[PDB]
């Protein structure tokens, strides 16, 4: 009958709504697939970037440990340098200090030159002959210093050639 | 006479005098010279050192510039793929609605499931068909990322071995 065929057709609709309702939590729960499986890339991301972080800091440490030792080095050669200028200064004060103290022995013969013993006495004087100060060459090490600096630009433009051949991997 | 050997010997250590004056003022002005000599080193030095800070902070400069664009790079593949899912839930929003849609067409008719045209009204309904929703293929690009990190990582040693390089080249 009639009654028949519409039991029949509300049969059919109703188990198609539980299939449907199925259907629906599978996309629920695909929805949420995106969302999650979006914050995992997200964090994966964030972790390459920290790690990149990680390693360039290391070459500032490189950077900053070479910088110190070049530095040393030139500050070393300064140091050598006026260590020899001072051995000189030293040295002017003594012959400036000598040749003062023969002026003073000359000059004291001279006040009491009008004794009669003046001659016999200052004769030995005519002798002392005194020489002028010079100064040495001292010369920095400019090979080396010219060679720091150099070599220092040298490495400058290879790290921008590494740099650029990077990025070029990547273009 | 004796008088003349002896305005001779005054003669001579008077003059010998203005000598020993003359070289003392020497002496003087030499260690001034020395001192100034000095100086000049220090400045040379301290000139150099401040031409190293500079490489170095270009160096430094350089550093940051890939850095920069590497993050970038990473970024952006992380953008291309969040945005391929964004999409993907657009889509798969549209098709849940779609299916909830036809659910509540469904529920409705069986609402009136005790009126004599049900069955007239409803078979049309017995047409419908859904399918299951599925979330495509979408793959971050892991051999592009894990390569920007392990070339960062040859940078840093290739740096490494520059700078050990420089350092032995001045010994």
């Amino acid at each position: 009958s009639l009654s028949q065929a519409s039991a029949d057709l509300e049969a059919t609709l109703r188990h198609k709504l539980t299939v449907m309702y199925s259907q629906i939590n599978g996309a629920s729960r695909a929805l949420d697939d995106v969302r999650n499986r979006q914050q995992d890339v997200r964090m994966t991301a964030n972790r390459k970037v920290e790690q990149l972080q990680q390693e360039y800091t290391e070459m500032k440490a490189l950077l900053d440990a070479s910088e110190t030792t070049s530095t040393r080095k030139i500050k070393e050669e300064e140091k050598r340098v006026n260590s020899k200028f001072d051995t000189i200064y030293q040295i002017l004060l003594k012959k400036k200090s000598e040749i003062q103290t023969l002026k003073e022995e000359i000059e004291q013969s001279l006040t009491k030159r009008d004794e009669f013993e003046f001659l016999e006495k200052a004769s030995k004087l005519r002798g002392i002959s005194t020489k002028p100060v010079y100064i040495p060459e001292v010369e920095l090490n400019h090979k080396l210093i010219k060679g720091i600096h150099q070599s220092t630009i040298d490495l400058k433009n290879e790290l921008k050639q590494c740099i650029g051949r990077l990025q070029e991997l990547t273009p």
